[PDB]
């Protein structure tokens, strides 16, 4: 059997799904996936067993010269290339209208996707065949899970769900696994931002502790705020630019993390590691992460001023059993 999966952006909605491939390869020896993805998440699904061939699109980059020679070709390539194969079933974990459209409605095979009560966006549920409905009280990994479901034919299992990519690191994890934390402080919005003084601070609180800590950073701004952060602290550093796969593997080495509300965090969370999210403006409840060793702070007044690192600190090690 060979499924397409048309759930392309926000890192951490590709993430989310990936717990439903493995039931799925669980319940249906053999089965294999292709998915559709945004380009700077194409490595992702290529971390699952599961997955066979991945295909990217650039919608948004796309969508700024749509018709020009160059993109059109690009276009063309995606488009040739998402029709070459006739599926058993394609699903539409997205349940947008702009992907549904794009994507969705020009795959071969039956269509499979969330119903008009319960897609992101209702219209999105007329480019289906077959329409479910998932209830939208729950996380986004149980409700991606419960369409795979559905769209397959076998029963959600009761288990936690099982992101399956840390294996695809485990074999050549860095050489200093175990001996640092990775602390994520880049994230899109500023009040998501822990103020840099509170994370120096909860630095100087590790001085004596014997641990490491290294800082990523993917713009010049995260680079230039990394460096204050390290500045002055032996045991800080500051890593070098890398690819997703490359700070995957830094991930995937690190004993613990401590993170704001970012795509990397949900990244943590499919790698398995502990990894303590600090949240201020946005509710955990709602887009937190998932993965039983992924801890949530939650900042006075859901303000991160207002978060000590000595509480979080103090977090660290109140929780300090899960991790």
């Amino acid at each position: 059997m060979r499924v397409l999966i048309v759930k392309t952006s926000s890192m951490g909605d590709v993430l989310h799904t990936l717990p439903a491939l493995t039931d799925a390869q669980q319940a249906i020896p053999g089965i294999k996936f292709d998915w559709v993805v945004e380009e700077g998440f194409a490595q992702i699904p290529s971390w699952h067993a599961a997955v066979e061939r991945v295909i990217p699109v650039a919608i948004r980059r796309w969508r700024k010269a749509w018709f020009s020679a160059p993109i059109k070709a690009e276009r063309k390539a995606f488009r040739e290339a998402l029709q070459a194969k006739n599926y058993d079933a394609v699903i539409d974990a997205q349940g947008l209208v702009k992907s549904a459209a794009l994507v969705t409605r020009l795959a071969h095979g039956v269509k499979h996707g969330m119903d008009w009560q319960t897609a992101r966006e209702p219209l999105a549920s007329l480019f289906y065949n077959r329409k479910h409905h998932i209830a939208k009280q729950q996380h986004a990994v149980e409700r991606t899970r419960e369409l795979f479901a559905k769209s397959l034919g076998y029963s959600k299992p009761q288990t936690q769900g099982d992101y399956a990519i840390a294996q695809h690191f485990l074999t050549n994890l860095p050489t200093d696994a175990g001996e640092y934390a990775v602390f994520l402080h880049a994230t899109t919005r500023d009040d998501k931002h822990w103020p840099e003084e509170h994370w120096r601070e909860l630095i100087g609180l590790l001085a004596d502790s014997g641990i490491r800590i290294k800082l990523p950073w993917g713009a010049p701004h995260e680079e230039e705020r990394a460096k204050r952060l390290a500045e002055g602290f032996a045991y800080v550093e500051v890593l070098p630019k890398m690819s997703l796969e490359g700070v995957a593997r830094v991930l995937a080495g690190a004993k613990f993390v401590v993170s704001v509300d970012t795509g990397l965090s949900h990244l943590t969370a499919a790698l398995d590691r502990p990894n303590i999210t600090v949240y201020g403006p946005t509710d955990p409840g709602l887009i937190g992460g998932y993965g039983k060793n992924q801890m949530v702070c939650r900042a006075p007044g859901n303000e991160l001023s207002q978060l000590t690192a000595n509480a979080v600190k103090q977090f660290i090690e109140e929780n300090a059993e899960k991790a």
